[PDB]
């Protein structure tokens, strides 16, 4: 069996989760982990309560770890034990993969140094301070790292995972079960196709939280560097 | 505030919910509930265990009421309970809505008799029994009923609700702070557009479910004629 993971922390934006957990695990021969410091609740950002099935130190060997975003990163850029563990996993991992905000706590691990990567559009500058080389991109891929924005990224890259460790017929098959065929009715999903208002109440929404984590990411990055 | 209730009930196909729920979560002035017999744990098709947040008893009076999918809808197909308290809440709500096969619930509860609407398209037959006008598109809107099929109809129809609950400019201020601008990695989530072979093994899966689900329509749509 594939043995997928997903990090699942306190704040996290739920939706980063469990659209790629829906996807993977309509795949045969997969199970799917949802990992914390120990089983049992664990409240998203929204208020949804999710459950952890699995510790770190009972987790098995992950062919593929995928790590969410959220409010809930700034914490996790500074737990060491969380970040041990994503570099113990990513070691032999075939796939490292983040959604959203998540690939900062990637940063934080060490595991962007020289690594194309992109984050959500308000704090991609902090991805060169964690060694990083930024990518407005989508969906990045660099060696076995996928780093993708947006929310229904891991969704889609979910697919191209299914269809390497599978096919494409696999993948497709997936596609056409789930009836996946997006079509938004706006078109502001991108700090280049939204109107200028827009982009200015969002950048001025977020602005307390860039702040902060530019805070967390200097002392990120001062570990790092010993 | 804006009421909106999300129905839960065990093998639901979860991202059928998470995800209009992350995206209505982040409008001012909402409440949201997850709805079910009682509160507590309920489990989705895929094994992921999800947290009723209020019973029917309990729920207060909805603005929204939105309609899941999933396995888990033949039982809720003839659930009187659940049935009842759908037609309660909708003879008031602003906005009655399903994703999926969440459609099949709202026929089994008399309430797509006469109007136009749509779901996943394994199941589409099933629709006129229940006295619907079968369409084949994505979003269906019939008043103050909208039916979408596949997994971002609830992500698509949800700006659409908040552009409509709201404005315009704050459907577009959260679709950006979601970045949510997708691009699936293939073109296979319609029956129109998937390779043939990738439809027959599709409709094959699904024969089984379908069968089953006809016979349970057939004694829904008994209880509708009386
Ligand atoms: C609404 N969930 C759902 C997903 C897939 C299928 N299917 O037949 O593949 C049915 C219902
Ligand atoms: C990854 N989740 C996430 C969603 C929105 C924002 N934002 O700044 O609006 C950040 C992170
Ligand atoms: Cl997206
Ligand atoms: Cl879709």
């Amino acid at each position: 069996a594939v043995q997928i993971g997903f990090l699942l922390f306190p704040e996290v934006q739920q939706l980063d989760l469990t659209g790629p957990h829906d996807v993977l695990a309509s795949l045969p021969d997969v199970q799917v982990h949802l990992i914390w410091k120990e089983p049992g609740p664990v409240v998203a950002s929204s208020g949804l309560v999710l459950q952890a099935t699995t510790s770190f130190a009972d987790c098995p060997p992950l062919d593929v770890i995928c790590i969410p975003g959220g409010t809930g990163v700034g914490a996790l850029m500074e737990d060491p034990q969380a970040l041990a563990f994503i570099r113990q996993q990513a070691a032999r991992a075939r796939y490292v993969t983040s959604v959203c905000t998540g690939s900062l706590v990637l940063g934080a691990a060490g595991l962007l140094q020289g690594k194309r990567a992109t984050t959500h559009w308000a704090y991609h500058e902090l991805l060169a301070p964690l060694g990083a080389i930024p990518v407005h991109e989508r969906v990045v891929r660099d060696g076995n790292l996928l780093t993708g924005t947006g929310i229904t990224a891991g969704i889609d890259f979910a697919l191209t995972l299914a269809a390497e460790l599978f096919d494409a017929a696999t993948a497709q098959r997936v596609q056409l079960q789930l009836e996946y065929a997006p079509a938004p009715p706006f078109n502001a999903g991108s700090p280049d196709t939204a109107p200028a208002s827009v982009v200015q109440q969002a950048r001025q929404r977020a602005a307390d939280s860039l702040h902060k984590r530019r805070e967390i990411t200097l002392r990120a990055a001062a570990r790092l560097a010993a």
